[PDB]
């Protein structure tokens, strides 16, 4: 629907693994009145990566929710390599950097507003049997001071018709410090592993993204910075099996930390649903207000 001749590059907005997003201006009339959009492209157009990208585009096109970034269209040059995904541009960037910038004006009830919006987005995802697999504040975008949106779906899979989990080990680097134990050990991804990751997101928010307090720093201090390569993952597994967990962040109430620890249950079936998390978060929010 968008033709590449009219997309004018302004700057780079973010990079993941295998993809990047650029701020561009769609200006078909060539009079600087077109709208600013975000454009996602692959950094190395493999055909495996291209099929993954087509499936991701199909997933994002099928989602319509207040806390999910909006699909706008696609764009391809000759043949259909150079495939690009057009999305709405969200003016405040990712929640990670935003929260780092404004820690002095974001109080706990605002964090709980963000938490509840994320939970509604994730529950919507679950009703379509989608598993996000990459829930982290770096993947949350800020539309304005009162609204966040889930922003990337490059790792998202659809559950098989007959099972409640999806087994997958991609080559490349994996956000192992947001991963549930069963995802580290058996590469199993389910709604419950997304709930584990959501607990890590809650931790992130309440640390206000102090980098020494990031999940990687804390886990690597708990297992010792000696470890290299595979050993890291191995020790992580073993640390999670003896109920090692990230500590309560400074200033976090015990109710919030209890939500976190309940998401970090070793037993996949004993973890809360996203609807229950939304309820608990909304009642804490209403108690504070
Ligand atoms: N998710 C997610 C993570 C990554 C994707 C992961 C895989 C590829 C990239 N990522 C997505 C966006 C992104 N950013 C924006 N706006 C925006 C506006 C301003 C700023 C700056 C903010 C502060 N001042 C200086 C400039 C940054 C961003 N809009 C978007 N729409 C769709 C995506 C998207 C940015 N990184």
């Amino acid at each position: 629907q968008f033709e590449e001749r009219h997309l004018k590059f302004l700057q780079q907005l973010g990079k993941g693994n295998f993809g990047s997003v650029e701020m561009c201006r769609y200006d078909p009339l060539q009079d600087n009145t077109g709208e600013v959009v975000a454009v996602k492209k692959l950094q190395h157009s493999t055909e495996e990566h291209l099929r993954d990208f087509e499936r991701e585009i199909e997933i994002l096109k099928s989602l319509q929710h207040d806390n999910i970034v909006k699909y706008k269209g696609v764009c391809y040059s000759a043949g259909r390599r150079n495939l690009k995904l057009i999305m709405e541009y969200l003016p405040y960037g990712s929640l990670r950097d935003y929260l780092q910038k404004h820690k002095e004006r974001i109080d706990h009830i605002k964090l709980l507003q963000y938490t509840s919006q994320i939970c509604k987005g994730m529950e919507y995802l679950g009703t379509k049997r989608y598993i996000h697999r990459d829930l982290a504040t770096r993947n949350i975008l800020v539309e304005n001071e009162n609204r966040v949106k889930i922003g990337d779906f490059g790792l998202t899979k659809v559950l098989p018709q007959d099972k409640e989990y999806y087994k997958v080990k991609e080559p490349g680097e994996s956000p192992i410090f947001w991963y549930a134990p069963e995802s580290l050990t058996e590469s199993k991804f389910s709604v419950a592993s997304d709930v584990w990751s959501f607990g890590v997101v809650l931790y992130e928010l309440f640390t206000y993204i102090e980098k020494s307090k990031s999940p990687p720093a804390e886990f690597m201090r708990m297992i010792g910075n000696d470890k290299q390569g595979q050993m890291i993952v191995f020790h992580l597994i073993e640390l999670l099996k003896n109920n090692g967990r990230l500590p309560r962040p400074d200033g976090c109430p015990d109710e919030i930390y209890m939500i976190m620890t309940e998401c970090w249950n070793n037993n996949v079936n004993q973890r809360p649903s996203f609807r229950d998390l939304a309820l608990r978060v909304d009642q804490i929010r209403d108690n504070m207000a």
